[PDB]
């Protein structure tokens, strides 16, 4: 009769089972959302555990959620303390039966969704828990989690073949009238703690968070400006917003979900365009999944320094050389222009981090860990599945049938930048050195630094690395690590 719809990376209306269980049972309905202090203390390597763009994202996210509640008649209880006290005081206050929630599949998500548990069974109060994250339901796999393939060529396959994709939940329109209690303020930046981020103005968008933004997102993407007829041909674009959809930080945190977009997907395909395109921003949001359930059948060994894979390498952890990277000196103006766009803005293309990833780990041998927090911190779109399954991948720790490969920091930059523009766009200490020229600074003559306004060691470093030198001893350890395995 009385039912907390409990809210954690799931901040809509649509598309939520949840939602749609408790308003069919026309009991009352309160919907929270905690501000849990352990996501804003540190990462194990000691970075804000939320940074100050995805922590504005989120303050954003849960105002919206809160409006769109009380635009069918309810509202949004927020409080600031950690679920299972919290929701359990609740229960108590508010003579609670029943707390709906999503289900999560990672560690520190767990063990509160454990101790959440634990806390309510003595009150004889029912939890129920939905899975709701994925474009393919858990249940609608056509293997047990125990039998998901090991490589996503294989995972696709059977899911295309075998499984269905259902459409959304369509959202309630009234709700019961909200509980005559304190409603909860949302804390600002400084009273979680976080830093705020100064807008720097060539951020690929202004994000703003919030299932009404996401939703509008999309609609300027696919209907308004049209641009899903060429999303293969422009995704590893690096300037501009519409190269590709952006939709990551709303998915992260579940403002919207992906079978909302794969029902507009559908809904373009029949009305615009079904081509390699079309497919291909599905074809990205399978690999979203595969990564959560890769998460779900493989537990903590995602975040273990060895890996999905279970390989023991003697990764560096220099500080020095680390921070260096974290802020784009290491001279290679790719890697350097794609870690400024990513500490002034919280995003990054996903050219510009498979390249970053790569340099870390195959040019400067240093622990993977490291750069997967720092993206932890930074990142507007974290995503716990999405990031630390890349960053497996990527360290080729991942099981992903490649065995070592790397990113061609110099090949990249030609057939991704060739003009310079990008990294022209965030290094502007370079933008005066004639096009193309620009990605080998190191190159230029004693006359040319002059004449470009640009001198190696003052205004731009050398290269800390040769990329050659450096990926053949990384190799190296990567293979005997991989013979002792
Ligand atoms: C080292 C590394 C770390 C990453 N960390 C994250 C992270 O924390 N959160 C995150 O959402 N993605 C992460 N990605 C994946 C990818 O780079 C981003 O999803 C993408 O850059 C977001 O831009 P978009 O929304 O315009 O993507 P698009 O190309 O428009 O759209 C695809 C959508 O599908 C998903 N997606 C696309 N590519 C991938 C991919 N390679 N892996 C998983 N999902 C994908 C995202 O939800 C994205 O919004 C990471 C990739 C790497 C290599
Ligand atoms: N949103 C989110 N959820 C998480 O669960 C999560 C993150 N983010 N970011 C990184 C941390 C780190 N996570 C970890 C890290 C270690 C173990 C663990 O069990 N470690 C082993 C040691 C393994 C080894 O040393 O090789 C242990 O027993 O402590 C579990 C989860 C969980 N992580």
């Amino acid at each position: 009769q009385k039912i907390i719809l409990w809210y954690r990376n799931d901040l809509r209306l649509h598309d939520h089972e949840p939602l749609d269980l408790a308003t069919s049972t026309q009991g009352q309905i309160i919907p929270l959302y905690c501000f849990d202090p352990r996501q804003f203390a540190k990462t194990s390597f000691g970075f804000p555990k939320t940074g100050g763009f995805r922590g504005k994202f989120l303050l954003e996210s849960v105002a919206d959620l809160r409006h769109n509640f009380q635009k069918i008649g309810s509202n949004l209880l927020v409080r600031i303390g950690e679920p299972e006290r919290v929701i359990f005081d609740l229960v108590k206050q508010l003579n609670i039966d029943a707390v709906y929630y999503h289900k999560e599949v990672t560690a520190e998500e767990l063990a509160v969704e454990t101790a959440l548990e634990k806390a309510l069974t003595p009150l004889g109060v029912e939890v129920k828990s939905f899975w709701g994250a994925t474009l393919y339901h858990l249940k609608e796999l056509p293997f047990p989690i125990e039998k998901l393939p090991e490589l996503f060529t294989n995972f696709r396959k059977q899911v295309e073949q075998k499984s269905v994709i259902y459409p959304p939940y369509t959202p309630p329109n009234q709700l019961p009238q909200f509980p005559d209690i304190e409603p909860g303020e949302i804390p600002t930046l400084t009273e979680l703690g976080i830093t705020p981020a100064p807008f720097d103005e060539r951020s690929v968008l202004d994000f703003a968070g919030g299932e009404t933004a996401g939703l509008s997102r999309l609609n300027d993407y696919f209907w308004r400006r049209d641009c899903l007829k060429n999303y293969k041909q422009t995704r590893n674009g690096m300037l501009g917003s519409d190269y590709s959809s952006k939709f990551s930080p709303w998915l992260a945190n579940g403002c919207l979900s992906p079978r909302w977009i794969y029902q507009q997907v559908q809904d373009y395909q029949h009305q615009r365009v079904k081509n390699d395109s079309t497919y291909w921003l599905v074809f990205e949001l399978l690999w979203r999944d595969y990564f959560r359930f890769i998460c779900l059948k493989h537990g903590p060994k995602v975040f273990y320094k060895s890996g999905l894979q279970g390989v023991k390498i003697p990764w560096g952890e220099n500080w020095e050389q680390w921070q260096i990277w974290c802020q784009g000196l290491t001279g290679f103006p790719l890697v350097d222009a794609n870690m400024r766009e990513l500490a002034a803005t919280g995003f990054m293309s996903n050219r510009g981090r498979q390249n970053v990833a790569s340099f870390l780990t195959k040019n400067l041998g240093i622990n993977w860990q490291m750069g997967a927090e720092w993206f932890e911190s930074v990142l507007i779109d974290y995503d716990v599945c999405s990031n630390w399954g890349n960053w497996n991948y990527t360290a080729g720790v991942g099981n992903d049938g490649r065995g070592f490969r790397y990113f061609n920091i110099a090949k990249q930059s030609q057939d991704y930048d060739p003009m310079g523009d990008y990294v022209k766009h965030w290094l502007p200490e370079l933008a005066s050195i004639p096009d193309g020229r620009v990605h080998s600074p190191w190159r230029l003559s004693n006359q040319e630094q002059i004449r470009f306004g640009v001198r190696l060691g003052v205004d731009y470093p050398y290269p800390m690395v040769d990329l050659q030198e450096s990926v053949e001893a990384n190799r190296r350890i990567y293979e005997k690590a991989l013979r002792m395995t």
